[PDB]
């Protein structure tokens, strides 16, 4: 069972959902959606940053505990102040 | 080496993006996107080839693929995306 589903309320009135993965070796992956496009992230630091696997795309994904931000490009945000509901 | 993204050539000009995550050991999953949720599925150990169901038994949704082609189907077996090909 090494794949799950977590949806955050972040700022200005929307939602993101994440497809976390975490294999059995100890491989962490994070999925997210954005402009109708999904983004496959690894793990790269570790609370638990994951960055875009397709060097085309920027975004990284920063969590800590309950709490995450998305951001692109120099640390620009993208998605600010996420909770878990 | 252990997720990949596929993208599919359906009818009446729709495209179906999944995300195959497949195991070193072994394990295969796939996610889809719908109704601008994406949902998590897992292999159903059947009949060849790879057949994928939610992971959330609220959602009904069914990924049946066959070397290149696929289809995604929901509750009993109604067309969701249909005649699905890896885009070449
Ligand atoms: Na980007
Ligand atoms: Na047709
Ligand atoms: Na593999």
């Amino acid at each position: 069972q090494e794949i799950s589903k977590s949806i955050y309320t972040c700022n200005d009135n929307q939602v993101m959902e994440v497809i976390y993965v975490n294999t059995e070796a100890g491989n962490a992956y994070a999925i997210i959606s954005q402009v109708n496009e999904m983004i496959p992230m690894r793990l790269m630091k570790m609370g638990a940053n994951y960055e875009a696997i397709d060097k085309n795309y920027t975004y990284k994904l920063y969590t800590k505990g309950k709490t995450a931000e998305l951001v692109e490009g120099d640390d620009k945000p993208v998605l600010s102040n996420c909770s878990l509901a």
